[PDB]
């Protein structure tokens, strides 16, 4: 039936791996896997430093007991610590014995991943994200969920992709990978910043739609069909991304299990731009959902 | 900022608690706490059944050993069986060692809770729902899923509200607390079934709307403020429940924080009704959202 949620990955190999780091008077959250505890560099920041931070300054006047790591009620001894990139690196004398199988990526715009949002190094809620073509995420983060991280699992492998540093003036956030590696141009200091152009994931816009046609959401197909040429024009003044050959190929699976030609799909969200939803909805949504990769579609619709 | 997201329970102390049960050729999930699996009664149907089982007679026919309960890899031997309503509650020879603290709540229409989606005993997927006014879930559930649980985490202490067992044919959900009595009129038979009329949850749309203000999305806001009486004849014309002084008293807190008198937000309301959103966003949502209570509001606009 037309049931179709956001699902976020089960958390609970994540939450094991949350912990609280203090440095002076500020806390935010660390990410604890072996005997390593990654956590935003800001940690080491007082509110008359955020403006230009000089982060490698600051770090000359800490020392391995500067920085207070908590897991629970307990506390880990640290016994060295480096930065890199925009993260900060703290050696513990303890592997986290809740450690999961993991790898740290660098995901690519239109790829969805799941938030825990956590205060205090307290695991809080958990929802499903994308990283925006102009690398931002539209979360749900207030002051203390830094360091928060985003992630995917595969099997038993946790994928983590994404670490919470900031919030834009759109609403929209920002933070790093697991090297300290900014998504997009943003720097980890209090200054007008700006997100570029919010474009619309066109290949998980089309995936969707083959999502309603499976759960029997139909009424916006048409007899129509185009071409990627044509439809691309039409892409660019909606501000969707341009759709390429290698989409078409990753809704190859999408395509082959409806019936329904990518072109015709594209011909049918053609349409849907041109002459919006008219109050209607797909799949309960009211607008055109673009955080369900093709992979994330097939996932909720065979198990 | 303008960012509030659907946002689920932590999973991880739900997930410790899943395994699968099989009986015959039938395979679905159960729920492991202490020394007792708990699971659809259901489970004990082959697909001849399912019209209209009689479930006491086909319970004469099963022994502990027909009943094959998997943690993970690892065989749990079940000593005893015993019916409760539409559950089964097979006693093992094992405490499940990642029992959490947990309780059994029987909710009411219109509060909240996370889904730890589940197949063959493995955890698939978490998202939040609501029990509707007419006693279904709008969830996202294929062949399989049923035992799958909805609870609430308040601290440490797992509320477990809701027991998956079927879908009706608006491609709602429905399913019984842990007690094995069913929300709504719902029987566990392949019958006729229909959900009655899906009325909206008025207390939480008025929740949302604070949400909006303390976001920052105040275009909705208006110079009119209304009566209880007049309000809740607007109420009824668009299928919402009736406001009652209780639910102005529950949207106290959000009310003092913003300074807007709940019969003002509902004269907000009542021109969104008549007046419709005119293609805007509240909250990035083209619709009234009524899945969000007043203390989901408070807890995602306060950490
Ligand atoms: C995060 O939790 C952190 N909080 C602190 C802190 F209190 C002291 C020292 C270091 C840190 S990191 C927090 C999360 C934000 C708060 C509101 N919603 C969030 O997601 N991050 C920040 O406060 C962050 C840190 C300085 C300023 N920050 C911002 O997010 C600001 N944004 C920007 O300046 C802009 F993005 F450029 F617009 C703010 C506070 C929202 C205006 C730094 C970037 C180091
Ligand atoms: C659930 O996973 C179960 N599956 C089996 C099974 F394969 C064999 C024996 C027992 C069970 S319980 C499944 C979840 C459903 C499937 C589709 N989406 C879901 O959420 N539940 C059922 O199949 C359920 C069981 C019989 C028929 N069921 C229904 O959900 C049917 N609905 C109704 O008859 C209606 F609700 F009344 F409309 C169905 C299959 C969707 C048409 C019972 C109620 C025992």
């Amino acid at each position: 039936g037309s049931g179709f949620r956001k699902m976020a990955f089960p958390s609970g190999k994540v939450e094991g791996c949350m912990v609280q780091v203090t440095c002076g008077t500020t806390t935010l959250n660390g990410l604890w896997l072996d005997d390593v505890v990654y956590c935003p560099r800001h940690v080491i920041c007082t509110s008359e430093d955020m403006l230009n931070p000089n982060y490698e300054d600051l770090l000359i006047r800490k020392s391995n007991h500067n920085f207070l790591v908590q897991a629970g009620n307990v506390q880990l001894r640290v016994i060295g610590h480096s930065m890199q990139n925009c993260v900060l690196k703290l050696k513990v004398d303890t592997a986290n014995p809740k450690t999961p199988k993991y790898k740290f990526v660098r995901i690519q715009p239109g790829q969805t991943f799941s938030v825990l949002a956590c205060y205090n190094g307290s695991p809080s809620g958990v929802y499903q994200c994308a990283m925006r073509p102009n690398f931002t995420i539209k979360g749900s983060f207030l002051n203390g969920s830094c360091g928060s991280v985003g992630f995917n699992i595969d099997y038993d492998c946790v994928s983590f992709c994404y670490m919470h540093h900031m919030e834009l003036p759109t609403g929209v956030h920002a933070g790093t990978d697991l090297e300290g590696n900014f998504y997009g141009p943003f720097v980890d200091r209090q200054t007008a910043q700006a997100a570029g152009t919010d474009t619309t994931i066109t290949v998980n816009v089309l995936a969707w739609l083959y999502a309603a046609v499976i759960n029997g959401d139909r009424w916006f197909l048409n007899r129509f069909t185009t071409t990627l040429n044509d439809f691309n024009l039409v892409a660019m003044k909606y501000n969707y991304e341009p759709l390429t050959q290698d989409h078409v190929d990753i809704l190859g699976p999408l395509s082959a299990q409806t019936g329904i030609a990518v072109l015709d799909m594209c011909a049918s969200l053609k349409e849907l731009l041109q002459n919006g939803m008219n109050g209607r909805t797909i799949l309960g949504s009211a607008l055109l959902e673009d955080e369900f990769t093709p992979f994330d579609v097939v996932r909720q619709c065979s198990g």
